[PDB]
């Protein structure tokens, strides 16, 4: 059915769309939660209350396909067990760092 998504390759373009992510943290904060796999070439947040385009979801960075895999586990739920709403990690089908 589906065996992992992102693959592997020097910093190219493999960011992942994190779904379900309230603004309880800061964009620069998601960096501290990572600081272990890659150097996250980005980190943003997208809301859908005045455009109707997205669906309450942020966008984590993971250029190197391999690094994106990290976000899969490492970023999956980028909050210490205690709510904070986790993010659904997965390489989106758009490619754009």
């Amino acid at each position: 059915m589906s065996y992992a998504r992102p693959g592997g390759e020097s910093i190219k373009d493999t960011n992942l769309y994190v779904t379900n992510l309230p603004r309880t943290i800061t964009d620069d904060q998601l960096d501290t939660i990572f600081g272990k796999y890659g150097s996250i070439v980005q980190k943003n947040i997208l809301r859908d209350k005045l455009t109707g385009r997205p669906r309450g979801v942020a966008f984590v960075r993971y250029n190197k396909r391999e690094e994106a895999q990290e976000a899969i586990s490492a970023l999956n739920n980028v909050i210490p067990e205690g709510g904070s709403q986790p993010l659904s990690v997965r390489l989106a089908e758009e490619h754009g760092k």
